[PDB]
């Protein structure tokens, strides 16, 4: 269907669980994304189900690089499950196009920067990378 134009970094639930009644996806806005429950003393823009969750379980800051460019780093805990492009994430790292971030057991989430991802062609072509 039809959501929203503009791309944007936003989450995807592509977890095992299709019958999920909570949102599909979580669209990230600029500044700090708390990622933890409900109950947190904070207001976090996104919230978990289950058990496995802490209230400052990790966090996603998003701000356009001195270069111009929209960058997304997590910010994770020392007590909170969370891994990162399947590995374990406890420092602040910025995430990739498509990695996976699961956030206490099966709660995983797909990062779509479409933003990026369309400049991704405009990058320099002449040399390779790998």
């Amino acid at each position: 269907g039809s959501s929203g134009s503009s791309g944007t970094p936003h989450l995807v639930n592509l977890n095992e669980d299709p019958l999920m009644s909570e949102c599909l996806l979580y669209y990230i806005k600029d500044g700090i994304t708390r990622v933890g429950q409900a109950d947190a003393e904070r207001r976090q823009d996104i919230v978990l189900s289950g058990a496995h969750i802490k209230e400052e379980h990790c966090i996603f800051r998003s701000e356009r690089s001195n270069s111009g460019e929209v960058i997304v780093t997590l910010e994770p805990c020392e007590r909170s499950e969370t891994y990162v492009n399947g590995k374990r994430v406890s420092q602040p790292v910025q995430l990739r196009s498509g990695n996976r971030i699961i956030m206490g057991k099966n709660h995983v989430f797909r990062f779509n920067h479409p933003e990026q991802a369309r400049a991704e062609r405009e990058k320099t072509s002449g040399p390779s990378s790998g």
